């Protein structure tokens, strides 16, 4: 009740420097005997009685777990996570910003891994909640039909033909000499 | 009393200390990677944010090991990020082997060298064809 | 009803720097024992009783 203790929780989020009219306005709430103070290492620091600093010590995990951002990392199967890369990075303003006041730069950001194909995210629950929404949209497979395709030439030779493509390409090809197919993408 | 009481407040108010345990699978260099997209973990040019004392991510290759520098609840959420990539593969990998049966493996690379123009070589011996 | 409790939202889509005339002013719209305030990780923290939360 009014045991007069020092305890410290850090905002690890955001730095602590925007709680200092709030919470040394609650040392201006009530009977004083306070401190709170701020590390640019963004731990804060308090001393009070025990109610006081309850509410004191609320706002800061608060402040703390207000600013959330964790990574996610599932498993892609199927499409490139660099072409993920590519098509999510136009999503600018996914934490990709300059934004003053806005602070962009502490939002939610995009990613992927080639070697283990793997959608990285980094930022809030809602990131979370809605770019594992983004991963299951772009982690589905070819459906028969692919980017390459290989003809079967009956009458026309594949070597002969991989030439006279070449022009209207000149777009990527080659012929099978063995089975005489023309492997175009 | 209560002023010294502030001082070792203010100390252990702005804590900043370092983790280092190992990745057995995928890159540090990639966790860095990944990782270094999500700025404003201590990397920004912020103002009255001072964000340039914030939290920082790091890796890594020689031990495969994690390094973070920063907070506990950096710690706390950065050994979390430690494991969530820390996965290894699961069978089907990034190169794949392919075992051709009526097709020579050497003549095949060039077709496909094509398509590529992704990564191949052909071994004359067990005629097989790794791409990546 | 005047259970004051805190709770947290963020504004993912825009920084909620832009709330804080609103909710600081609904901090000012009735009987006090409020806060509102802001991360640059943009988060909105709240601290008042239950219907103006």
């Amino acid at each position: 009740g009014d045991e007069m203790v020092t305890r410290v929780v850090p905002v690890r989020n955001v730095s602590v420097r925007e709680l200092a009219p709030l919470l040394r306005q609650l040392n201006d709430n009530a009977g004083g005997g306070n401190v709170v103070h701020y590390d640019p290492s963004n731990v804060l620091l308090i001393t009070g009685r025990a109610a006081v600093v309850n509410r004191l010590v609320e706002v800061v995990r608060r402040v703390d777990k207000a600013g959330d951002q964790e990574v996610d990392i599932i498993k892609l199967k199927y499409a490139s996570a660099g072409e993920m890369v590519r098509l999510v990075t136009n999503l600018n303003k996914d934490g990709n910003s300059q934004g003053g006041n806005t602070s962009l730069l502490l939002a939610p950001k995009v990613v992927a891994d080639e070697r283990t194909n793997s959608v990285v995210v980094s930022g809030e629950p809602k990131a979370r909640a809605r770019i594992i929404q983004m991963v299951r949209q772009l982690d589905r497979e070819l459906q028969s039909q692919g980017n390459t395709r290989v003809f079967y030439l009956k009458y026309g030779k594949a070597k002969d033909m991989v030439e006279v493509l070449k022009g209207v390409s000149s777009l990527a090809i080659s012929a099978d000499e063995t089975t005489n197919a023309l492997v175009i993408t």
